[PDB]
């Protein structure tokens, strides 16, 4: 009954998990997109 | 024991998927570095 109950709290917690680091994760590809286009237009100023 | 066992199943596939965020993760992270970098050098002119 116990490893049960703690099998299914480990359960939510990981599904929570994956909600979570997703967030942590796309807040990364945000940014790795941003970047990008700030190191792109800056050059695409600066060009000859 | 079926109780147990579908759960310590479902288990692994979660933490797989939860295994593969962080690391999907780490990758990003590192990305990110670079492109910080590549900026802050070039703003070095600016």
């Amino acid at each position: 009954e116990a490893k049960v109950k703690e099998m299914n709290e480990r359960l939510e917690d990981e599904e929570e998990m994956n909600a979570e680091l997703t967030a942590k994760k796309r807040k990364l590809e945000d940014e790795c997109s941003e970047l990008k286009r700030d190191i792109d237009d800056l050059e695409l100023t600066l060009a000859k």
